[PDB]
């Protein structure tokens, strides 16, 4: 077996933790990336621009006000103070806490607010279409040039959106860096692990966990040094260019070299790797005909997800649970301005609240079970979603601390689906199953900006359709069986054992 040359060659020895260290450490700014249009198309005060021939009544003579007193954002009057008109001029952006951002770069209010949604919605595309591409980029050119790839991508396209001209071309490059974006979360723990014994995979899983709950401080810290959406966007980018440089010293992994026919491959990496581990006198002692010997033993289709009836049931269900997990996930953590207090408070307390609810996650899933923590993480986040809002915007603290506990209950949405996946499918399809949900994952991502552009029509109607959605999907989780203190399937025949 492959884990048996890995433990000769060092188990998680030294090369094992720099590698690992440096493949793991653009996920901090994954994070930054993923949710930055919080802090790069934040929305300022806005209003129409008094027309320019006239001379400043005053500007409140010019501005018709709503229902709480303030200036309308969208509508002037034609004359100075009642016949109302749009804003020909321009607007008027308040510029004491964010001075720059798409917003007011390319006037994404009033009738073209939406555009800002659809940019968002856009960077999620490009993160989809990476999963696929470059999964499948990765088994044909190995995991380490993909990676060299992706870092270089995320670099020069993110760069590209800082220096944008147009919201097009902004667009462009930033579906562009979520492409290389998801390809680098996907293939550093598909890297990382390959090169880990079997018994410490999961650790490689958790620290990954953590590394994305830290970048989410690291964007709080960033955004609020760096306001200026061109300087931060920048600022979060031009980092991949150094991993991109060190990236060419990683080491491909030996497994997927054998996978590809390659045992002389395969045993450089493992000598290379035992010279590094202190172990050369194993590593000499390793050749092709004992990789051959090794390996021999070791060396379903998506389709059949949907052919199985008893495999539908399962991935019919997972999918929606997978979708409305990240569907309700984005829809709250991409509407930070929304909530009353300053974006980069809420930024920190909805990073620290992955730790607990993480722990918590553990602490029920080992007791009750997998399907009532699922259960229980879903519509608790709706509930708290749903009543979110209900209540009127001027109940702040009430509002953020609902939030933070919907947010910290999708996080545990978010670790509990993952494990409850892989103990659902069989081992034939365990892999393609868990790569299907995390597709549905990336489904919903795309479709919770869309569904927040409805705001402009109904103001409440995003946050409802955020909190019905888990509320709907913690009914699917009952048709699941629990799997706390069962084996693992191995086949699609296990599976209707396990229902007899």
């Amino acid at each position: 077996a492959f884990n048996d040359l890995l433990k000769q060659v060092g188990g998680v020895g030294r090369f094992q933790l720099i590698q690992v260290t440096m493949v793991v450490a653009p996920l901090l700014l994954m994070a930054s990336h993923n949710t930055l249009q919080n802090f790069t198309a934040a929305i300022p005060p806005h209003h129409c621009r008094p027309p320019a021939n006239a001379n400043l009544g005053g500007l409140e003579a010019w501005l018709p006000l709503d229902k709480q007193g303030q200036p309308e954002s969208c509508l002037r009057f034609t004359s100075p103070q009642r016949v109302t008109e749009p804003c020909i001029d321009g607007w008027v952006y308040d510029n004491s806490t964010f001075p720059s951002t798409i917003v007011t770069e390319w006037n994404l209010v009033c009738s073209h607010r939406a555009f800002r949604q659809l940019a968002q919605s856009l960077y999620m595309v490009g993160v989809l279409l990476g999963a696929m591409v470059f999964g499948y980029l990765a088994d044909r050119l190995g995991r380490r040039k993909v990676l060299i790839l992706n870092y270089l991508q995320t670099a020069v396209s993110g760069t590209c959106a800082a220096y944008a001209p147009n919201y097009t071309v902004y667009c462009v490059f930033r579906l562009l860096s979520g492409m290389s974006l998801a390809s680098i979360a996907i293939n550093c723990m598909t890297l990382n692990v390959e090169w880990m014994p079997i018994h410490t995979r999961a650790y490689v899983g958790t620290l990954i966990g953590y590394v994305y709950s830290l970048g989410q401080f690291l964007l709080a810290g960033i955004a609020y040094a760096v306001p200026h959406w061109r300087h931060l966007q920048l600022v979060v980018s031009v980092p991949f260019f150094i991993a991109f440089i060190y990236s060419w010293f990683f080491i491909e992994s030996a497994r997927w070299y054998s996978s590809s026919g390659r045992l002389d491959l395969t045993l450089r990496a493992l000598q290379r790797v035992a010279r590094i581990n202190g172990k050369q006198e194993e590593g000499a002692k390793l050749s092709i005909e004992v990789l051959r010997t090794s390996l021999q033993k070791e060396l379903a289709s998506a389709m059949e997800l949907l052919r199985c009836p008893t495999l539908r049931h399962l991935f019919l269900c997972l999918s929606m649970l997978w979708f409305a997990t990240s569907f309700a996930y984005y829809g709250l953590v991409m509407d930070l301005q929304g909530f009353g207090v300053s974006m980069y408070l809420i930024q920190v307390i909805f990073g620290a609240v992955d730790l607990p609810a993480k722990f918590v996650c553990f602490l029920v899933i080992n007791s009750m079970g997998r399907r009532p923590a699922q259960m229980a993480s879903l519509l608790l986040a709706g509930i708290c979603i749903l009543v979110n809002g209900i209540i009127p915007k001027s109940h702040t603290i009430i509002r953020t601390s609902l939030a933070v506990l919907g947010k910290g209950c999708l996080a545990s949405s978010f670790n509990c689906i993952f494990l409850y996946t892989g103990e659902l499918y069989p081992t034939v399809i365990r892999q393609t199953g868990l790569g299907m949900g995390s597709t549905m994952a990336r489904v919903g991502s795309i479709v919770s900006p869309l569904v927040s552009m409805t705001a402009e029509f109904y103001p409440s109607m995003p946050l409802f359709i955020f909190g019905a959605v888990p509320v709907v999907a913690s009914a699917v989780t009952a048709l699941l069986p629990e799997t706390l203190g069962q084996p693992l399937p191995d086949t699609v025949q296990d599976l209707k054992s396990r229902s007899r």
